[PDB]
């Protein structure tokens, strides 16, 4: 190998095509889109991602970062065959200064960073739920959870970074340096540069949090009538300190989330709103908690403290979507496909998460769409779409040929409703059959023009890029 030559003469572990390693960090979290890179370096510092990029340069192939391989698309690995790989995950240092501030490797996950932070002075961030999940690629796209509500995305608490660019420099940036690169990394998604170290401010873990669930027992008028009162409730009532999902599957909708006081208060909170809603619901989850608390209530069977050991995957197609106020008609529209249109084969099923991503309270709302790349800070809503398929094993149909038709059916429902610039779609939950010109304006809409510019700057050659990212286009 080429490229294994050139890595070894710098000093950077790669793993050897026929190697368990490459097994391992070869094959992706999604199997539906598994992808052969050219080669997998596994940098243990800056200088080693640095001198991996000029071994993909004299390779001439593109290179691409793996965080925590959590994309689903595969963008780890460049969403295609042939990338030269940068494993980080054995880059996972956390380190918080006296200054509350924490800086943390490209390659750490979630939970390891999570437990880090509380270890570290009772530290907290706001993130995702799923403890693998790479922080890399979250704070790059976004970060979204049962804190963005209260506490904004992931990238709203990053204040600094120290990158390897797509020449092989290393810098550091920040609001005062290269900051239009640290808009970019805000947002923008990957290949920008190869991120070795993120710094970010913290907040202190909150002294108390309730966790819920609200089960509903709705009819198809029910479900109309329950998600347009929602969404009254959502754009103008739902407090600062609340979180809320809807946890949609063809028996079922309920809503989920955290609260960021007492138990005592937030049954105040929900009592109007089920009854504007239309009743039929109960609150079948309640309980005070802590930071700690909270976060092994969405680990879904996961382990929490994951770092170089992982192998864990599935076979899916996911697709996302992002809007402002619905229509009646688009109401009716998704609620009608999900009692008509949703059935499946055994062996195969399906949910979808309503996000309530926006909205006069939400913290992440009050973040101009000009303040970090982040594009979709006026949409009120946020949703995840997942069909999965349990016994891949042995059966993929209708995948890998058809199947997508199901979840673009239902994400339809909705999205046609809208007018061309509000329609839009989360880099984080992305979907697979975009091509590079439709996913660039549905991930990063209006800021796309900017982040083109940007990327022209950076990374003119597009040595980073993968099938869907930004483009470089000088302005
Ligand atoms: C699998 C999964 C994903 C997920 C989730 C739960 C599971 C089980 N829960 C999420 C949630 O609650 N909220 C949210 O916003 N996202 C959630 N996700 C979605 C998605 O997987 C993540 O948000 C994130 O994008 C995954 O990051 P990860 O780092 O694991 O991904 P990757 O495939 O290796 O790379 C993703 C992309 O960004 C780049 N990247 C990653 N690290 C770096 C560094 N250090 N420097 C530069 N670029 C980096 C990749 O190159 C690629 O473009
Ligand atoms: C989550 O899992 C991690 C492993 O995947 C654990 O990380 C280990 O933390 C140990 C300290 O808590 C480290 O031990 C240190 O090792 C160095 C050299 O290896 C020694 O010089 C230090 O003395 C020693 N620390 C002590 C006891 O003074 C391990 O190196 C480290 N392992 C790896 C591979 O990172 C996390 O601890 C774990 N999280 C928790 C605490 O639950
Ligand atoms: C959904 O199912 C109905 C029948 O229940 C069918 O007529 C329609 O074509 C399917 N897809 C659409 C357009 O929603
Ligand atoms: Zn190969």
């Amino acid at each position: 190998n080429s490229i294994n030559a050139c890595l070894a003469a710098a000093d950077v572990e790669f793993h050897e095509e026929d190697s368990e390693g490459w097994d391992m960090d070869g094959t992706a979290f999604n199997l539906r889109v598994d992808y052969d890179p050219a080669a997998i370096a596994i940098p243990r510092s800056t200088e080693d991602i640095a001198a991996a990029v000029q071994c993909g340069l004299d390779a001439g192939v593109q290179i691409s970062a793996k965080g925590g391989g959590h994309s689903y698309g595969s963008y780890g690995f460049g969403g295609e065959d042939g990338h030269l790989m940068l494993e980080l995950d054995r880059m996972y240092r956390v380190s918080v200064d006296d200054n509350n501030v924490a800086t943390i490797q490209g390659g750490a996950r979630l939970g390891y960073t999570a437990l880090e932070l509380l270890d570290q002075g009772n530290r907290a961030l706001s993130h995702g739920t799923a403890p693998a999940v790479g922080v890399g690629g979250h704070v790059l796209g976004g970060g979204y959870g049962f804190a963005t509500h209260t506490h904004g995305l992931t990238l709203d608490w990053l204040i600094g970074a120290t990158v390897v660019l797509a020449d092989a420099s290393i810098v550091h940036v920040s609001e005062t340096e290269n900051a239009d690169l640290f808009w970019a990394l805000r947002g923008g998604g990957g290949g920008f540069a190869i991120v070795s170290e993120f710094e970010f401010n913290t907040f202190e873990a909150p002294e108390i949090i309730t966790t819920y669930q609200v089960t509903t027992t709705w009819n198809r008028k029910q479900h109309v009538a329950g998600l347009k009162a929602l969404q009254d409730w959502a754009q103008n009532t739902m407090p600062r300190e609340l979180s809320m999902r809807l946890e949609i599957n063809a028996n079922a909708l309920n809503w989920e989330g955290n609260f960021f006081g007492n138990a005592k208060d937030l049954k105040k909170i929900l009592q109007p709103i089920m009854k504007k809603a239309g009743g039929k619901s109960t609150i079948s989850k309640l309980v005070e908690t802590d930071w700690y608390g909270q976060i092994n209530t969405y680990l879904y069977g996961a382990d929490l403290n994951i770092t170089y050991n992982y192998d864990v995957h599935e076979y899916f197609y996911a697709n996302s979507l992002t809007a402002p106020r619905l229509s009646d008609e688009a109401i009716q529209a998704f609620v009608d496909y999900k009692f008509d249109n949703s059935s499946v084969r055994p062996g195969r099923g399906w949910w979808i998460q309503w996000d309530f991503h926006g909205g006069k309270n939400s913290a992440l709302a009050a973040v101009s769409n000009d303040e970090t790349a982040y594009a979709h800070r006026d949409q009120l809503w946020l949703w995840q779409f997942y069909d999965s398929i349990y016994d891949y094993e042995n059966n993929t149909s209708p995948y890998p040929e058809s199947g997508f038709e199901f979840m673009q059916g239902f994400v339809a429902t909705i999205e046609d409703t809208l007018p061309e610039d509000r329609k839009g779609k989360y880099f984080n939950y992305a979907d697979t059959t975009l091509t590079k010109e439709e996913a660039q304006k549905l991930y990063w809409r209006g800021n796309l023009e900017k982040l083109q510019a940007i990327k022209a700057k950076y990374d003119p050659e597009d040595v980073f890029g993968n099938v869907v990212s930004v483009e470089p286009i000088a302005y």
